[PDB]
């Protein structure tokens, strides 16, 4: 537990619930790319459910998410450290709005890890909690806490030729926020 640290997007402005953000790399060329919602390969799910970055800047721009914390403080904007649902903010059918809602897939033997996905839920004891923290390099990574050394750093495996989201040990994503429009 420490001191509300806000969040901050690339320009340096708080980030607020009310808004939403690409989850950008702050590296250009065949290092960037945005996070994006795309079709898991070979999936039964209805609507897209895959959590990706592009493989690099050159292409297009992610897609946009916002950040719902927890019922406890939430504290007017978004805090270091702090529990919250991640969703992407687009339009769906209805039989999709749960496919916008980020959640920790189960483990993928063929990758060795947990993929992110969405089809979660929000606010909920069944939800996928995540928090944002500050790198050790450069931006922010987004970890994961089931129920520093406890959450899981999320990070990239490399999955049928794309970056996929997924549960990782070492290297983590470093991300920055840029607010949409």
């Amino acid at each position: 537990p420490s001191d509300a640290t806000p969040v901050l997007d690339v320009t340096g402005k708080e980030l607020d619930p009310r808004l939403s953000y690409r989850i950008i790399s702050t590296f250009w060329g065949a290092l960037g790319g945005d996070v994006y919602l795309g079709k898991s390969p070979n999936s039964d799910a209805p609507c897209a459910n895959g959590v990706f970055r592009y493989n690099s800047d050159v292409g297009p721009s992610g897609t946009p998410v916002r950040f719902i914390g927890s019922s406890s403080h939430f504290g007017q904007g978004i805090f270091e450290d702090e529990l919250l649902n991640i969703q992407f903010a687009i339009s769906t059918s209805k039989m999709c709005v749960s496919y916008t809602i980020w959640k920790v897939g189960d483990y993928d033997a063929s990758l060795g890890t947990m993929l992110l996905e969405t089809g979660g839920t929000i606010g909920q004891a069944d939800s996928s909690w995540f928090k944002i923290v500050k790198s050790s390099q450069f931006g922010y990574n987004l970890l994961y806490c089931p129920v520093d050394q406890f959450c899981l750093k999320v990070g990239v495996v490399h999955q049928n030729g794309k970056r996929r989201l997924a549960l990782v040990k070492d290297n983590p994503l470093d991300v920055s926020f840029k607010q949409v429009q």
